[PDB]
């Protein structure tokens, strides 16, 4: 059984981990709207190698999975499971919380997503030649963006996209699923306390996430 007060905790302490690995501060983010790249600018990424695109694409994306197993190993439950489990959870969930968090770097105001230092729109990836992929990834988070999540919904909403106990390939099943059940426990109250149940209803479905993930891979 959990009291109150270990509940309390956990929202505190799953909250706080997400402050620490957050890698972009949200009110950076949000000042950094108005630095936008110039024509010339955007032309200039355009012109680049896909190969080159995607290298700084790849080191992005790495990066922000270092974060993510960052964020995990701080939740305090995950460092008790075991190493098989830790891989699993991470393996299958770490992109999809990327990606979740991704949506913090999104203006829906002019539909543009935060690259290497500015704002900047689709047009910017143009040299890759998957406008569907970074289509889907602007439709995506130009719907979480409208639900204007807060920092301690993204850290909660993410702790669950990680601790699933459906994932297949997990040893200690019953441990994953005493930890989803703490923090299903923890973002409930959570959104009570704040007056923000209404988003469970909004909160993309179980399969956009893996769908979406799966067709990055
Ligand atoms: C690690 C995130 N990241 C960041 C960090 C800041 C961020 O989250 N920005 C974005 C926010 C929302 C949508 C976006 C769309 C395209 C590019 C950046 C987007 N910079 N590049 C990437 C790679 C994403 C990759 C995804 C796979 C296709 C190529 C872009």
């Amino acid at each position: 059984y959990a009291s109150l007060t270990e509940i309390e905790h956990l929202v505190q302490s799953v909250c706080k981990s997400y402050r620490e690995t957050c890698q972009l501060r949200l009110e950076d983010l949000l000042r950094q709207r108005s630095n936008i790249f110039s024509r010339e600018e955007v032309t200039g990424y355009q012109r680049k190698s896909m190969w080159e695109m995607w290298e700084r694409c790849a080191h992005h994306l790495t990066e922000a999975i270092q974060y993510v197993v960052e964020f995990a190993k701080r939740l305090s439950g995950f460092m008790e499971l075991c190493q098989n489990d830790q891989i699993v959870l991470l393996k299958a969930g770490a992109m999809e919380v990327v990606l979740v968090r991704m949506c913090r770097a999104y203006n829906a105001d002019n539909r543009t997503v935060f690259f290497e230092g500015k704002y900047g729109g689709m047009e910017l990836f143009r040299a890759l030649g998957c406008s569907e992929l970074i289509s889907s990834i602007f439709d995506f988070s130009h719907s979480l963006s409208a639900l204007h999540f807060s920092e301690d919904e993204i850290a909660l909403y993410t702790a669950l996209v990680l601790i699933n106990a459906h994932r297949p390939g997990l040893q200690e099943k019953r441990k994953v699923e005493q930890l989803q059940y703490n923090l299903e426990l923890a973002f409930h109250h959570h959104l009570c306390k704040t007056h923000r149940q209404s988003i469970l209803a909004k909160l993309p479905p179980k399969g956009k996430l893996r769908s979406l993930c799966s067709q990055h891979v």
